[PDB]
C-alpha cells in the first residue's frame, strides 16, 4: 500500500571519474629521470589530482603498460640502479624493461576464501574498495577478479604491513599470482574516485537509461567541463594519466545531445536538469543557471524539473553558491514560460525559512504539487552577512551527524535503529514545517555515503514521498554477497536495483515514471490528447448502432486540429532537403516517429494502390513510407519531386485520389498513441492509458469512424471484391481442400484454426488463411515427433448482409466493442456466420435448415459429456471471435434451457489455445476455457487489451528482457522463462496466463511482436508438452486437463 518514487542522481559535481585502464602508481625511478621543471610540473598535476606521495613497502599486479625510455629526450647515477632494480635495461640512450610479470592468459582472482582468511572485517572492506575502484568486479561466488587484457593494480605500504600483521599467508598468495614489492613513488588511491561515473553526454545518457530500467521515475542530471582536460605522459609507460578538474559546469551542446536521446529512447522519464553553481560560485547570477532549459527535440518538449534554492547554499567542507532573490525571481519566470517546476534543493534550515515565508506563495505559483529534496547529513553553514562568522545551519546539525556516522560503524541492529531515530528525530520539524506551509507538496530524502544505509527507514519513518540515490550522493553498494558487505557501485542503475529490492523486502512498491507524472501533473502532451479524446466522447456508447462516424468526427474537431499542427511541423521537416535510393523511407520513419507519428505497416495498405495486383507485397514497407511523406506534403503545396523515386524501385506510386483525408489521418495517430515504442523499439512506452475506465469504449469508437473513413476511400479504389460467409480448409499431410457444406470436417479435424483480423474472404485473405493455418500445423506435427494430423482453418466473412466490405478497422471496432461489454451478450454477423456452422450442431440434435446465406433458422443431456473435445487455435482478434461464439451459444443453450450448470459442462468440451490475445478475456462469463500466451512487446495485442499481467515491471522478468538484448541472437531465444498465472472464473471460466513473454526480432529487438511465427517459433519446450498433452488425449475434460497441467 506504501509506495515511494525513486530519483537518480547519475553524475553530480563532486566525484570524479578514474580509467580502470590507467597506471594507478609511478616509481620515483620514472619521475626522477625527467628534468627538474618537468618533474616539478608532472608531480604538482599529479597531486592536483589525486596522487599521493607514497615510500616503499607496497605491491602491484601490472602488465601490458611497458615503454621504452629515451633519455635523449631529456643518465643519473642514483637513477640508473633503480631502473636496473626496477627491471629495467639500459642499450645506450635508450632503456627498456627486459623484466617480465605473468601474462592475463586467465583472469587474476582473489577467492572469497583467501579475503576471509583475514580477521580484520574492516581491512577486508578497504580492500575490496580499493580493488573494485581500480576496476576489479565482485564475482557470484563473492570474489574479485579482473577481466581485461592490462592491469596496473596498486595497494599502499599501509595496505601490505596491515594485510601482513593480520595475515600472512594472504600476502603470499599475491606473490605467487604475479605482484611484486615496490620502491617509492605516487599512487593513485581513487579517492572520491570512480570507474562508473559518466561525465561525457553518452555515459550520462547510458548511466539513466540504466537506472531508469531498474525502477528509477526520475533523472536528475549535471554536466561536467573540459575546459582544462589534458594528459600527463610519464616515461616507461604507455598509458598517460588524465588530468582534469571534471568541474560541474552547464554544458550547453552536452544537454544538446543528452536531452533529444532520452526524450527519444525514454519518453516517459521525468528529467530533471541540475541549476548549480557548485565548483563556480562566482557565476551565481549567469544566465547559464537556466540556459539549458529550454525546449528540446523535435517534439519540443522541456525538462520538466529544474534544481531551485531559496538561499545560499555553502557547504561546510567548502565551496557551494549564493541564490540572490532578483535571480531566483528571474529564474521562475523562465521556469514558467518554459513548462519547468522547480525542486526546492533543502541545504540548510534557512532554506526552509524562506521557503515556508517569502518564497511561499510564489513557489505555490510555479505550480503544484511543490517538489522538494532534503539534503541531509551534508554539514551546512550559515554566514553572517555582517561579521562573517559561521553557524551551523545543517538540517541534522554537525554534532548529531557525527555521532550517527559512529553507530554506523557499530554495525549492530541497535546502533541502526538509533541511528535511525537520531535521523528522524533531526528531519521531522522540517517534513512537518514543509507540509504546514504547503498543502499540496512532495518531499524526497538523499543521504550521502554511508549513511545510506538508514535511507530507506528514514523515509519510511517520517512518511516521505521519494527517494533519491546515485553516484552523486554515493560511490559504493550494499552487497551481502562480498566480503565486508560493501563494494563500488557499477552505475547509479545497480544503487537503484539495491533500493528496489530493499524496498521490495518491505512491500513497498514504487511508481514508475508514467504514473507519477500523473501524480505531479506534468504528463505527456500525447497522453493529454488521447486523453482529451476520451473525455470527447466519454458520454457516446461503445455500440455501433448508436452513433455514427459524422457525431463522433464532430466531437473529434478540436483534437483534429491540435494533429494537424504536428503533422504541419513533421511536413516542414520532410521539405527541408535528402537520400536517393530506397532508404529515403528510412529517412521519412525516423522523422514521423520523433514527431509522435507512427507510420503503422497495414497489411491490408495494398487496398490504396491502384496496380496492387502487379505488386509483390513483401517489399511494402519501403514504398508505404515514400507514399506517407507524398500524402502530408501534397495537401498543403510542398515539392514530392524528390519523392516518386519509388519509380527506381519495384506502379508502388498511390494515386491522388486514394490519399487519405486529414481527419482520417488523425484518427490513425490517436489509436497508435497508446502502448508506443521507443525510438530504437528498446521498450513499450504509454502503458497506463488502458487502464482508464473509458479505454476500450473510446478505442472501439475511434475504430468506428476510422472504418467507415476508409471503406469510403476502398469503395472508389481496384481492391479486390470481397466475398459472403467464410471459407472452411481442412489441412492434412501439408494437404488442403475447402469443403461448403460438410460438418463431417469438424469431426475428422483434430484442431480449429480460428481466422485472424486480416485473414478474410478474398485473394489475399485466403493466402493468409493458408499461411497462419500451416503455420500451425507444421507447429502441432512438429510436437508429434517428441517425447494423419489433420487442421481446420476458418476465413472470415468478407462482406456483411448490407454489402459492406470486411476490413481491419471492422474487426478491430468488434474487438474493442466486446472489451467494453459487461455482459456476455454481444456478437458480430462474422461471429454468426462461424458459431452458427461450428458450435450450434453441439447444441441441438442432428442436422437443422440453413440459409442460403449459410446462417441457420435440443439438450440431451446425457451426450453433453459425451462432445468430443474441441481443440482451437486463436490469433489477434481469435479470442475475441471465440467468447463471441460463447455469447450465442449461451443464448442459444438458454433458448433451449441447459440449466446453466449444464452450459459449464458444455464449454468443458472445448479448449482454446491463444497467440498473442488482442482482446480481454472476461473471466466471469461464461464460455471456453483458455490458455493465453502474450507477449510484452506485442504492442497490438497490448493496445487491445487492459490486462496488468502482459505489462513486465523491473523484477526477474525484466532481467531476461535485458539480457537478451545484448546476449541473445533471435533464432535461439525461448521464453523459458514464462511464469503461468491461473485464474478461475465466477462461472468455471480457466485462463492460464502466461506473465514475462516477449519476442526479439531479427535485430534482438521488440519490433515485430504480433508474428504468429515468432510466437510458434519461440515458444519453450515445456509449453509444447502442455499442447503435446491436450493432443494425446482420451474424450477427458478441459476443466480436468489444465487442472492436472497445474502440477
Ligand atoms: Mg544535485
Amino acid at each position: 500500500v506504501k509506495t515511494f518514487y525513486i530519483t537518480a542522481a547519475p553524475v553530480g559535481a563532486v566525484p570524479k571519474f578514474l580509467d580502470p585502464l590507467e597506471p594507478k602508481f609511478i616509481p620515483h625511478a620514472l619521475l626522477e629521470l625527467l628534468p627538474a621543471d618537468r618533474r616539478e610540473a608532472t608531480i604538482k598535476a599529479l597531486e592536483a589530482n589525486g596522487w599521493e606521495a607514497v615510500p616503499a613497502g607496497g605491491i602491484v599486479r601490472e602488465y601490458g603498460y611497458d615503454a621504452p625510455i629515451d633519455l635523449t629526450d631529456y643518465a643519473s647515477a642514483t637513477v640508473h640502479d633503480a631502473l636496473r632494480n626496477n627491471g629495467w635495461t639500459p642499450s645506450g640512450s635508450v632503456w627498456h624493461r627486459t623484466q617480465t610479470s605473468p601474462s592475463l592468459a586467465q583472469p587474476p582472482l582473489i577467492t572469497r576464501n583467501t579475503l576471509e582468511r583475514l580477521s580484520s572485517v574492516d581491512l577486508v572492506r578497504q580492500i575490496v574498495l580499493q580493488l573494485t575502484t581500480f576496476g576489479w568486479t565482485a564475482t557470484e561466488d563473492g570474489s574479485l577478479t579482473w577481466a581485461h587484457d592490462r592491469i596496473h593494480t596498486y595497494l599502499s605500504p599501509d595496505f601490505v604491513e596491515r594485510m601482513r600483521a593480520d595475515n600472512a599467508a594472504v600476502l603470499d598468495s599475491l606473490f605467487e599470482n604475479g605482484w611484486r614489492m615496490c620502491g617509492a613513488g605516487h599512487w593513485q588511491p581513487g579517492k572520491a574516485r570512480s570507474p562508473y561515473l559518466p561525465i561525457t553526454a553518452n555515459g550520462i545518457v547510458d548511466a539513466s537509461r540504466e537506472a531508469l530500467r531498474e525502477g528509477a521515475a526520475v533523472v536528475h542530471l549535471h554536466t561536467r567541463a573540459t575546459d582544462d582536460q589534458a594528459t600527463l605522459a610519464i616515461p616507461g609507460l604507455n598509458t598517460p594519466i588524465g588530468i582534469g578538474s571534471q568541474r560541474n559546469h552547464i554544458v550547453l551542446d552536452d544537454y544538446d545531445r543528452i536531452m533529444p536521446t532520452l526524450l527519444d529512447l525514454e519518453p516517459s522519464a521525468i528529467l530533471n536538469l541540475s541549476t548549480s553553481a557548485r565548483g563556480d560560485r562566482r557565476a551565481s547570477q549567469s544566465p547559464l543557471r537556466r540556459a539549458h532549459l529550454k525546449r528540446y527535440g523535435h517534439a519540443q518538449l522541456a525538462p520538466d524539473v529544474a534544481s531551485f534554492s531559496p538561499g545560499p547554499v555553502v557547504f561546510q567542507a567548502g565551496g557551494g553558491y549564493d541564490n540572490p532573490n532578483a535571480f531566483l525571481a528571474d529564474q521562475l519566470a523562465h521556469f514558467a514560460e518554459v513548462g519547468v517546476r522547480p525542486e526546492i534543493e533543502v541545504f540548510n534550515h534557512t532554506i526552509v525559512e524562506n521557503s515556508v515565508t517569502l518564497y511561499q506563495s510564489p513557489l505555490v505559483k510555479a505550480g503544484v504539487p511543490v517538489l522538494f529534496m532534503l539534503v541531509a547529513a551534508v554539514d551546512q553553514y550559515h554566514r553572517d552577512p555582517v561579521s562573517g562568522d559561521t553557524s551551523d545551519d545543517s538540517l541534522i546539525d554537525v554534532p548529531t551527524r557525527k555521532a550517527i556516522a559512529k553507530l554506523l560503524q557499530a554495525g549492530t541492529d541497535d546502533a541502526h535503529e538509533k541511528a535511525v531515530e537520531l535521523a528522524a528525530t533531526q528531519l521531522r520539524p522540517t517534513v512537518e514545517k514543509l507540509r504546514d506551509n504547503f498543502p499540496s507538496c512532495k518531499i524526497s530524502l538523499l543521504l550521502p555515503g554511508p549513511f545510506q544505509a538508514l535511507l530507506v527507514d528514514v523515509a519510511i519513518a517520517l512518511d516521505l514521498d521519494g527517494i533519491r540515490v546515485g553516484l552523486e550522493d554515493a560511490l559504493n553498494v550494499f552487497d551481502a554477497r562480498v566480503p565486508g558487505g560493501v563494494r563500488k557501485a557499477c552505475g547509479t542503475g545497480d544503487q537503484v536495483r539495491w533500493l528496489r529490492r530493499e524496498l521490495e523486502r518491505r512491500g513497498i512498491g514504487i511508481v514508475d515514471a508514467e504514473t507519477l507524472r500523473d501524480e505531479l501533473g506534468m504528463s505527456r502532451p500525447d497522453v493529454a490528447l488521447f486523453r482529451q479524446a476520451e473525455a470527447a466522447l466519454a458520454h457516446y456508447p461503445a455500440d455501433e448502432r448508436l452513433v455514427s462516424a459524422d457525431t463522433i468526427l464532430d466531437a473529434l474537431h478540436p483534437i483534429v486540429d491540435t494533429y494537424r499542427k504536428i503533422e504541419d511541423r513533421l511536413a516542414a521537416h520532410l521539405a527541408s532537403a535528402p537520400a536517393d535510393p530506397a532508404a529515403l523511407a528510412e529517412h521519412v520513419l525516423t522523422a514521423a516517429r520523433s514527431f509522435g507519428i507512427t507510420i503503422r505497416s497495414f497489411v491490408e495498405e495494398l487496398d490504396r494502390y491502384e496496380d496492387h495486383e502487379y505488386l509483390v507485397a513483401r517489399y511494402i514497407q519501403i514504398p508505404q513510407a515514400l507514399n506517407f511523406a507524398r500524402e502530408l506534403l501534397v495537401p498543403r503545396g510542398y515539392s514530392i519531386e524528390a519523392y516518386d523515386r519509388a519509380l527506381e524501385d519495384y506502379s508502388y506510386s498511390v494515386r491522388v485520389d486514394q490519399f487519405k483525408p486529414l481527419p482520417l489521418r488523425c484518427l490513425e495517430y490517436l489509436v497508435g498513441i497508446p502502448c508506443r515504442y521507443n525510438s530504437d523499439y528498446s521498450n513499450v512506452v504509454n502503458l497506463g492509458l488502458r487502464q482508464s475506465p473509458r479505454y476500450s469504449a473510446t478505442m472501439a469508437l475511434l475504430y468506428h469512424a476510422l472504418r467507415e473513413l476508409t471503406l469510403e476511400l476502398r469503395d472508389r479504389s481496384n481492391a479486390s471484391r470481397k466475398a459472403c460467409g467464410p471459407l472452411w480448409t481442412v489441412l492434412e499431410t501439408r494437404r488442403d481442400v475447402a469443403p461448403d457444406e460438410l460438418a463431417a470436417a469438424i469431426a475428422s479435424v483434430d484442431w480449429v484454426v480460428l481466422p485472424s483480423t486480416p485473414t478474410t474472404n478474398y485473394p489475399l485473405g485466403i493466402k493468409l488463411s493458408n499461411g497462419m493455418a500451416q503455420l500451425f500445423h507444421g507447429f502441432v506435427a512438429q510436437i508429434a515427433a517428441d517425447p494423419p494430423l489433420r487442421l481446420l482453418a476458418i476465413t472470415h466473412s468478407g462482406r456483411r448482409d448490407d454489402g459492406e466490405t470486411v476490413i481491419e478497422a471492422s474487426m478491430l471496432h468488434n474487438r474493442f466493442a466486446l472489451n467494453a461489454d459487461p455482459s456476455g451478450i454481444y456478437f458480430s454477423e462474422e461471429s454468426q456466420l462461424i458459431y452458427e456452422r461450428l458450435i450450434l450442431p453441439r447444441l441441438v440434435d442432428k442436422p437443422a435448415k440453413l440459409a442460403y446465406t449459410e446462417r441457420q433458422l435440443r439438450i440431451n443431456a446425457e451426450q453433453i459429456e459425451r462432445l468430443p473435445l474441441l481443440k482451437c487455435f486463436a490469433h489477434s482478434s481469435g479470442i475475441a471471435t471465440a467468447q463471441q461464439l460463447d455469447v450465442q451459444a449461451c443464448r442459444d443453450g438458454e433458448r433451449l434451457g441447459l440449466t446453466g450448470d449444464e452450459l459449464r459442462a458444455f464449454f468443458d468440451r472445448a479448449l482454446l489455445v491463444s497467440f498473442g490475445s488482442a482482446a480481454d478475456i472476461h473471466l466471469d462469463w461464461l464460455g471456453t476455457s483458455v490458455v493465453d500466451v502474450t507477449a510484452f512487446n506485442d504492442v497490438r495485442s497490448l493496445a487491445g487489451t487492459t490486462s496488468r499481467h502482459y505489462v513486465i515491471q523491473p523484477g526477474e522478468h525484466a532481467d531476461v528482457l535485458q539480457h537478451c538484448l545484448v546476449h541473445t541472437q533471435p533464432a535461439d531465444y525461448r521464453y523459458d522463462h514464462a511464469t503461468p498465472v491461473w485464474q478461475d472464473g465466477r462461472q468455471g471460466k480457466i485462463v492460464a496466463r502466461l506473465t514475462g513473454v516477449f519476442l526479439l526480432d531479427d535485430h534482438a529487438r521488440l519490433d515485430d511482436g504480433h508474428s504468429i511465427r515468432r510466437y510458434l517459433a519461440a515458444s519453450p519446450l515445456w509449453l509444447r508438452q502442455w499442447i503435446a498433452r491436450f493432443h494425446d488425449a482420451p474424450a477427458d475434460t478441459g476443466a480436468h486437463a489444465i487442472l492436472r497441467e497445474l502440477q
